[PDB]
DNA sequence: GGGGGAAGGACTG
DNA sequence: TCAGTAGTCCTTCCCCC
């Protein structure tokens, strides 16, 4: 099995040189500028001119601005970046029947049936990145390996602008060095669970209980590790279908009017049905992050299509509901549709 | 025991 | 006034068989 996996370059911020030529070369942070006050908000994306000096994806405008000052600030523009998305993914299904849109800017391909070995499989990935460079003028990163998860570490390895294989062999060496929390699907609590049980590194799994494991940090991300430790791991690649599609806004000002809260609400609403485009949602789910920064939710599901009549008054009973059952003020409002006809 | 949902959690990053 | 967005998978808890 081979999987190439294709990952673009700070992609956000590449769209907005790509638009905008004269921005190569400088700091590019694109932002997303909540409006509680001056630059408040985070950074969504940054190039290399500016992550080389610290300002990265999460950090507050604010900061970016104290290492940054002369680097160019520009609001998100998502529906823009989906689009050149769009275009992007189109140009990799040409190169396998089976495809993985994971994000916006992350496809896998299953190109076992297109290549005999990593060295065509190496030729391919060059391909690829030649054919989206020539029509779109964005550059990506490729990982090519035995499976899903390696073909991504692979990518994280050689970014930006790169490509890099990881053979049978320095799976094996990975599976014994790697800093396990560079594993894809392992966060900072995940991999603090682990230190915890002397676990670092894929190896380390093989040598403990799996019991001890399972209930340090549950059932499916036991099996998972292990079975990438035991060189077993082969989820196929799956054709992706969107399966929720939602909105969440920050408002200026934190409450718990539900007066003050609604215009949010039914603009995400307003944003997430066109997003659906055809699309009828039968459940809808109200999420709620409190001034504390803690995630709070009520929905619901109907044996029905919700209409957006039915989604104004069910999500004012689901907001309605989570200012009755918790007291804390609200930061962020939103909404997500799911099961779809 | 485990399905099915809801809600929470984690990671996507 | 440092803390944005989007989507998936998982877990917990409960109902219920
Ligand atoms: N706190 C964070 C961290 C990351 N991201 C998103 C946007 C950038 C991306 C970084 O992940 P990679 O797959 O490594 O991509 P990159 O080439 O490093 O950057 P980009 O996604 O901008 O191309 O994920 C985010 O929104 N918020
Ligand atoms: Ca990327």
């Amino acid at each position: 099995m081979i999987v190439l996996f294709v990952d673009f370059d700070y992609f956000y911020a590449q769209v907005e040189e790509v638009l905008n030529p004269s921005l190569k070369g400088k700091p590019v942070v694109v932002c997303v500028f909540s409006g509680r006050f001056e630059d408040s908000g985070a950074v969504a994306t940054a190039n290399y001119e500016a992550r080389k000096f610290g300002v990265k994806a999460g950090i507050p405008i604010v900061e970016a601005k104290k290492i940054l000052p002369n680097a160019v600030y520009l609001p998100m523009r998502k529906e823009v970046y989906q689009q050149v998305s769009s275009r992007i993914m189109n140009l990799l299904r040409e190169y396998s029947e089976k495809i993985e849109i994971a994000s916006i800017d992350e496809a896998y391909l299953d190109i076992s049936d297109k290549v005999r070995d990593y060295r065509e499989a190496y030729n391919l990935g060059l391909e690829i990145k030649n054919k989206i460079l020539e029509k779109e003028k964005i550059t990506v990163t490729v990982g090519i390996s035995k499976n899903k998860v390696f073909a991504k570490i692979a990518a994280d390895m050689a970014k930006p602008n790169g490509i890099k294989v990881i053979d049978d062999e320095e799976v094996k060496r990975l599976i014994r060095e790697l800093d396990i929390a560079d594993v894809p699907g392992i966060g900072n609590i995940t991999a603090e669970k682990l230190k915890k049980l002397g676990i670092n590194k894929l190896v380390d799994t093989l040598s403990i209980e799996f019991d001890k494991l399972k209930g340090m940090i549950g059932e499916a991300k036991a099996k998972y590790l292990i079975s990438l430790a035991r060189d077993e791991y082969n989820e196929p690649i799956r054709t992706r279908v969107r399966k929720s599609i939602g909105r969440i806004v920050t408002m200026k000002r934190n409450s718990r009017n539900l007066e003050e809260i609604k215009p949010y609400l039914f603009r995400a609403i307003e944003e997430s049905y066109y997003k659906l485009d055809k699309r009828i949602p039968k459940a809808i789910h109200v999420v709620a992050v409190t001034e504390d920064l803690d995630i709070v939710s009520r929905g619901r599901t109907f044996p029905h299509g919700i209409s957006k009549e039915t989604a104004y008054s069910e999500s004012v009973k689901l907001l309605q509901k989570i200012l009755e059952e918790d007291e804390r003020k609200i930061r962020r409002i939103g909404v997500r549709f799911s099961k779809f006809i």
